[PDB]
């Protein structure tokens, strides 16, 4: 395939990462994942807006404007002939002799982007998934979508080992988000989810789901709930660019309600489905 | 120069890092820094013991033994002809298609190691430095020396912008460590430092400085102290492989006592000196 390396689209084999790339020694960079449906990028502007905001938060100045960045992504999709799957892209502060503080503002940021054909998790959207509770030991700036992902890596593996699909994290019993998704709970036709502060990533899927709820007149309350309250919910699901709206029917051996996909989750899924590209 | 790449010492230009190296995508790896004095490696075994402990804490299996790793560093020092400086080395989980969970146990960890010529911090060791307090917002497993260093990066930059050498971190007003060092405080002839738990990295120089304290009969108490207590200390200093024992004489424009290096710091520095690699007559 072809990889985006800065502003060029090169063959995979051509890309070489420097051992002193700050993204390799300090996890000093930010990333995004954009889902593609039948050749079309879903909510691409929102993801690009978020990439730039993340970079701005740790003071990385991206050398291209948003219009150029958008253009490159389109070229990347086209050259690789991507139908349905996702684009992964990241930006690191640059290559410089190892030192914690920022380099001289002459160093250029390194941009890597590549695609992967990957089908929609249809089986999961229908049947639902298993999850587990993992304590959130991450840093206090979860709002930045950075490359420092060791906390999420350790959580995802704890779940993967128990045969669970996702690890729902919690700070002292208060549910925050999942290792790579946002968590939603429904009780009496009302949608609950942790507010978007420094404790969680302000997911783009999460915001699309909240817009879907507003469109079907379902009340939304951005209030955090405990692990205990979560098990008492009528319905529960996690959201992410790749997981879309995945129902969580069971957590740690305790079924959520009856262990079936609730009524409102289906309504959200149907509304969400009206937004994804489906050209002929 | 030459770079250690897995189990081989090769020329820099031959090293090729893959975009899906987990160290590049998730900061999934651990690291060590070893100081070299006039060709001799300082406390190398402790550092290697710590690299293996860190890797083990995140379930990475270093493919070869400690003796092989040591032999390799020695080679690396020899090939690069390093006099005084340090060896930086890191291990990541490996290259695998992007996914958060561990790959199959058939993926081999990536080992990268290289040297840098760097003199002892003479002026700092003698004159002392200024520091600044920064809120510790890092993750809760700071005992693991991993590649997730963005908090330390934002912290050191903050110190650097205010013209300071190091950022003294504090969690809930309690002093933990510096962005790349340990912090010690001296009061009425007693040595204080945060205990070695999940809140700080158990530094090698830290352990060496405590060993030095026992040797000069200086009492040591591993109890945490707050920002307020730190500013009322008689003496204060930071420790690290590259900083050794660097006196902190000021924090945010507040002199520690009178702004001069203290007697116990000086004594600790002299005792530390006897541990550094040196000949016998040269
Ligand atoms: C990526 C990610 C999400 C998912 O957000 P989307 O923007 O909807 O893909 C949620 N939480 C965390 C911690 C993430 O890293
Ligand atoms: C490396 C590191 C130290 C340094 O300890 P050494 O004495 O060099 O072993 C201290 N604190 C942090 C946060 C570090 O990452």
């Amino acid at each position: 395939g072809y990889t985006l390396w800065n502003d060029q689209i090169v063959k995979d084999e051509e890309v070489k990462i420097d051992k002193e790339d700050r993204g390799y020694q300090f996890g000093d960079g930010v990333y995004e994942v954009v889902k593609v449906y039948n050749g079309e990028m879903f909510t691409v502007n929102e993801h690009i807006d978020r990439l730039y905001a993340s970079a701005e938060k740790i003071r990385i100045t991206i050398p291209y404007t948003k219009d150029k960045f958008h253009q490159l992504l389109h070229e990347l999709v086209e050259k690789n002939e991507l139908n349905t799957g996702h684009i992964y892209f990241q930006v690191t502060r640059g290559t410089s002799p190892r030192a914690h503080q920022f380099p001289e503002n002459t160093v250029k940021p390194v941009i890597i982007g590549y695609t992967k054909e990957n089908p929609r998790p249809l089986e999961n959207l229908e049947k639902g998934v298993k999850a587990t509770f993992v304590e959130d030991i991450r840093w206090l700036r979860c709002d930045i979508k950075s490359l420092n992902l060791l906390g999420a890596v350790l959580a995802k593996q704890e779940a993967h080992e128990k045969g669970c699909y996702e690890a729902i994290l919690h700070r002292n019993n208060t549910v925050t988000e999942g290792s790579s998704s946002n968590v939603f709970g429904i009780k009496d036709g009302i949608l609950y989810t942790h507010p978007a502060n420094n404790m969680i990533a302000k997911g783009i899927t999460r915001d699309v789901v909240i817009a879907c709820a507003n469109e079907i007149n379902m009340p939304v309350k951005e209030i955090p709930f405990t692990t205990h309250e979560a098990l008492k919910m009528d319905e529960l699901f996690v959201t992410s660019t790749t997981s879309e709206i995945t129902p969580v029917i069971e957590i740690d051996g305790k079924l959520i309600r009856d262990g079936k996909v609730g009524e409102w989750t289906r309504k959200l899924q149907k509304q969400f489905e009206t937004k994804i590209p489906k050209p002929l």
